[PDB]
């Protein structure tokens, strides 16, 4: 599980 | 599971 | 599962 | 499952 | 399943 | 599990 | 588990 | 477990 | 367990 | 660009 | 760019 | 860029 | 850039 | 940049 | 930059 | 920069 | 910079 | 800089 916000 | 917002 | 918003 | 919005 | 909006 | 906000 | 905010 | 805020 | 704030 | 092999 | 092999 | 092998 | 092997 | 091997 | 091997 | 081996 | 081996 | 071996 990988979650990224930029 | 990969979730990305840019 | 891959979900991407740009 | 791949979902993409640009 | 592949869903794309540009 | 990896979660990143920049 | 890795969680990063910059 | 690694948690970082900068 | 590693927790860092800068 | 989306490329998938199963 | 999304590339997946299963 | 997202690349996944399972 | 996200690269995952399982 | 996120790179994971399991 | 996050790199993980398990 | 976070690097982890288990 | 965080580097961990277990 | 944090470096840990167990």
């Amino acid at each position: 599980i990988i979650k990224v916000i930029k």
